[PDB]
């Protein structure tokens, strides 16, 4: 089912379909081939099941973690750019789409959560988490919360379990070890202590999922929001005063997001590999490819550094850039996706009360480590 002569491109919902969709039309407009973009419903675990077919899109966008999982599948076709090309883009970024010596995808941008906060309702964001509960108890008495955030996903609860210590894989020499484990040691088990403390005494909800994060944000109802940069166009469309800063430290320690690098991926299948390469070096990871998408959703601090230059000025790019350095660049390991699966049964059982926090996380590290 290759086709051939056109390019079909999935990317998930949340990004910029539809910028990315304009530097497609351009492409089409000087070289002919048309380039659909798709943004299937839980498109990458689908792509390992229909990419096996020798089907599935050309081109594949999601962050790096999942990029050694499909790399080991042969899933993915080895890319090639010249010494000049490589310098375009900030080494770090190139170093996450490696898998076994090989680079296996193009690098486009850094993500990491920060806390955005609405300055009307709250002119200083508090600097701990610790704070959290006294903050939320003064604003519920004007009916308002302080913070609601995603729930339902692990990523956007990670960085207060890695806060006082919590890790996935401990990295070895070179390698990762992917029987040392950080999820059920001392630090995670304070950290999703925290958190469920937060429930119990009903500072936020264990049900509290994206859409209703967002929703009672962009509506003014709660103070703080935990998100990364996808999300501020959204906010912006609301109008609602806010900023964008670092995360509240834990007992003291900066809170530890798993930085994601978006990037884009050839499948090893597609008879397009060089329209591929061709749209990608030369259309999208242009200062004009990059800003069409950042204009539909936010992107972050991208890996081309042109056009970061001009970026980078913006105070929500500084605040993304200081988080992220706090932050660890996530493993693209294969296990990852082992890793993601365990943890969010872990929270979703301890924020719901189905098990305690020593339980659901002694329950993960035994299904990790095998
Ligand atoms: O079991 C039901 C759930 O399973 C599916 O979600 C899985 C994914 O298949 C795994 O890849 C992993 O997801 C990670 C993701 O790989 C990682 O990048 C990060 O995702 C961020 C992303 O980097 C960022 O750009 C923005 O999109 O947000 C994403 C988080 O929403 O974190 C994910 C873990 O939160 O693990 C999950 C299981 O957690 C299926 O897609 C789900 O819809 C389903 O719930």
């Amino acid at each position: 089912k290759i086709e051939e002569g056109k390019l079909v491109i999935w990317i998930n919902g949340d990004k910029g379909y539809n910028g990315l969709a304009e530097v497609g039309k351009k492409f089409e407009k000087d070289t002919g081939i048309k380039v659909t973009v798709e943004h299937p419903d839980k498109l990458e675990e689908k792509f390992p099941q229909v990419a096996a077919t020798g089907d599935g899109p050309d081109i594949i966008f999601w962050a790096h973690d999942r990029f050694g999982g499909y790399a080991q599948s042969g899933l993915l076709a080895e890319i090639t750019p010249d010494k000049a090309f490589q310098d375009k883009l900030y080494p770090f970024t190139w170093d996450a789409v490696r898998y076994n010596g090989k680079l296996i995808a193009y690098p486009i941008a850094v993500e990491a959560l920060s806390l955005i906060y609405n300055k009307d309702l709250l002119p200083n964001p508090p600097k701990t988490w610790e704070e959290i509960p006294a903050l939320d108890k003064e604003l519920k008495a004007k009916g308002k919360s302080a913070l609601m955030f995603n729930l339902q996903e692990p990523y956007f609860t990670w960085p207060l379990i890695a806060a006082d210590g919590g890790y996935a894989f401990k990295y070895e020499n070179g390698k990762y070890d992917i029987k040392d484990v950080g999820v059920d040691n001392a630090g995670a088990k304070a950290g999703l202590t925290f958190l469920v403390d937060l429930i119990k005494n009903k500072h936020m909800n264990a049900d509290t999922d994206y859409s209703i994060a967002e929703a009672a944000f962009n509506k003014g109802e709660t103070a703080m929001t935990i998100n990364g940069p996808w999300a501020w166009s959204n906010i912006d469309t609301s109008k609602v005063n806010y900023g964008v800063t670092v995360l509240p430290t834990f007992k003291g320690q900066p809170s530890k997001p798993f930085v994601g690098v978006l990037s884009a991926g050839i499948n090893a299948a597609s008879p397009n590999k060089e329209l591929a390469k061709e749209f990608l070096e030369n259309y999208l990871l242009t200062d004009e490819g990059l800003e069409a998408v950042n204009k539909d959703k936010p992107l972050g601090a991208v890996a081309l550094k042109s056009y970061e230059e001009e970026l980078a000025k913006d105070p929500r790019i500084a605040a993304t850039m200081e988080n992220a350095q706090k932050g660890e660049i996530m493993p693209n390991i294969p296990q990852m996706s082992a890793f993601w699966y365990a943890v969010r049964t872990a929270v979703i059982n301890a924020a719901s009360g189905r098990q305690t926090v020593d339980e659901a996380l002694k329950d993960a590290q035994t299904r990790i480590t095998k």
